[PDB]
């Protein structure tokens, strides 16, 4: 069936539940409580199913040594710093981002449901996967969610050549007379978890391919420099920061350290809208979905076989892979059978 | 001194008081609330002021021509239709898109103050300027202010052609220690009022200059395909939509009318995070500005003189003007004085 990414030979189909209980077998015998790994791996999961090959398993080992150093807190005391009936600032106390944004979005639905309006802001966190993993939890409640986070320095500002902004995504789901309309995108033309593109970067500013890891930087959504927008996209993700670093007490994508130090400092927003408190929330997805159909059938580019809407690639590729199963690389499969036996546990 | 866009011979200093009390004078004789008047004209004289030549004072007769054929409505009923300690869904009917747009941000502004957060949408209403006028205004009060409004369709969607999509803005405005800063761009590469880039569509999809007017259209942020994030800046112009037209029962870009048409039915988004609520608001402003100067002091790029923040060449811009006179073109000059003849006051 349809799939997001290019899979060949170097790829091996692994069982969805079967990749699922693998995740949850390794934190878990890292002392991560149950319920919390199964939040993890959901969200890990997720991101293989929809093609997010960048956010999925292959950074199981980014939060296992993060784990394994202390960087991430095993019982983080998840506090409400600041609070009212439609908002709240919450210190992730270093905890899982998973968790931590889990926690912060069932309060903002909670909230929303009971005000119409639910903003949920989390400084003190880890790296948190896809942000569109929380922006859908509110749509599955028949909410609008937003979600945002900031992350270590990788985009350059738009007439500078340093690596000192985040790729810091921004994420909308609403729901849907059918699957839940889903934007998931980071505000730099790719995200670094991609090269394994177009933001060419290289000593002093030009691209090649393997310069952006030495020295190198993004670029933010626009491109290069000013005509075609660049200054845009850097400031969306001054937008993200200023939301959730600057916002919260936390800090901005500069300071973000990397998962397995202390103190990573990844800070999170949360937005929930309650629908129905606007307006019937069945001609709320009636309209939407109608939108959706004449915005698919309108004239295509005879370049283009079809127009798509947000999200229905990734839940095309995950249909597939459900039954057909998760497509994972050579070399990553190693890697996850490496971090099965040094921790102890069944690999894949 | 600094000026953001190129001034010559075709252009003339015009007194910025001048400039506004003519604005005056037209939409009163026009029978516009001597208030409303004053609303209009700051926000198209801000929009003058800062360079953004597109909607300024050109767009005048744009608004002449829709109060002259009741696609106006002179004295709005501006009615709260849902409404709570944090929100209100406010229909428009048919105002004057800077009057409802100022009353729609006060009250997001009142109860931002009041609960933390503050969020206001509005339908029914008509084109009202730069998005950044509205969400100034709360950072002018100490708050983080956010404004979105939808248009006419102009931009074609990823993998399309036709015109189905509006140019729909984002704007993010927060206090600093100096002057706030403002993000306030267009989800297309540029907006149609530019035009007089890098929006290219010709008839089947290539680019131009005067095929665009002749059944062409703009690109979405990120340019023509998906290669570059074209479909980024697709989906934030639906992000804004859906947060406009859809949750406000109002109605979408491609249903979005001229202004001289009765129902053009344009709708907004508009957003007050009361700062204080969260965190000190002298701490946030230090916070901010450190990260503004350590932005702007990174490396920059050899062919770049500055790294700029967002707001900050308008600002100077508007500096500039204030003391040195508003440059406005010849032919659009001339128009004014058109306009003046016909309602009958003095000119500039
Ligand atoms: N935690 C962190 O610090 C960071 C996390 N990320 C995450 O990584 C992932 C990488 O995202 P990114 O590469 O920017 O996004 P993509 O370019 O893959 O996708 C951008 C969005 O556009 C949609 N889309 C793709 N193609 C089309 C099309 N032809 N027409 C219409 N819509 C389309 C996608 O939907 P679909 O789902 O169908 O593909 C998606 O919502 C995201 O999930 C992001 O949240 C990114 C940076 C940092
Ligand atoms: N009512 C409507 O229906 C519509 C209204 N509009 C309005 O029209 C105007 C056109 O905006 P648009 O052309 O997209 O935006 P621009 O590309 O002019 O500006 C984008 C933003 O980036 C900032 N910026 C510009 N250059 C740099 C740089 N080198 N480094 C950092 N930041 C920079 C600007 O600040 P600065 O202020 O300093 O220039 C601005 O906030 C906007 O005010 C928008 O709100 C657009 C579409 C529709």
């Amino acid at each position: 069936m349809f799939e997001k990414g290019y899979v060949d030979e170097n790829y091996i189909r692994v069982p969805k539940d079967r990749l699922f209980s693998f995740i949850v077998r390794v934190l878990t015998k890292l002392g991560v409580p149950e319920e919390d790994a199964k939040i993890v791996a959901d969200n890990l999961v997720m991101a293989d199913l929809r093609g997010v090959e960048s956010h999925g398993v292959q950074r199981l080992k980014r939060y296992v040594d993060g784990i394994i150093s202390g960087g991430v807190n095993l019982h983080p005391k998840i506090r409400v710093i600041r609070e009212g009936p439609s908002y709240a600032l919450i210190d992730g106390d270093e905890g899982l981002g998973q968790v931590v944004g889990y926690r912060s979005m069932k309060l903002a639905i909670k909230k929303a449901k009971d005000t119409g309006i639910g903003i949920v802001i989390a400084r003190n966190s880890n790296h948190y996967g896809i942000a569109g993993y929380y922006a859908l939890m509110a749509a599955e409640e028949g909410m609008i969610g937003i979600s945002m986070t900031n992350s270590r320095p990788l985009v350059a500002p738009t007439g500078g050549i340093e690596r000192i902004l985040g790729t810091n995504p921004i994420a909308l789901a609403a729901p849907t007379k059918d699957k839940p309309f889903l934007l998931d995108m980071a505000t730099s033309v790719v995200p670094i978890g991609k090269l394994e593109w177009a933001i060419n970067r290289e000593g002093n500013i030009t691209t090649k391919v393997e310069e952006v890891f030495n020295g190198g930087a993004l670029l933010p959504l626009g491109g290069f420099g000013e005509l075609l927008g660049g200054h845009k996209g850097y400031g969306l993700s001054l937008m993200v920061d200023i939301l959730s670093g600057i916002l919260s007490g936390g800090t901005w994508s500069k300071y973000v350290k990397n998962t397995s130090e202390k103190g990573s400092n990844v800070c999170h927003f949360f937005m929930v809208i309650d629908i129905e408190h606007f307006i019937p929330l069945e001609e709320f997805k009636e309209k939407i979905s109608q939108m959706i159909e004449e915005i698919k059938s309108s004239r295509k580019h005879p370049e283009f076989e079809r127009i798509w809407i947000h999200g229905e690639k990734g839940f095309l590729t995950m249909e597939t892979r459900l039954k057909l199963g998760i497509p994972i690389y050579r070399k990553v499969l190693e890697e996850l059978n490496e971090i099965a036996k040094r921790v102890g546990v069944e690999g894949l």
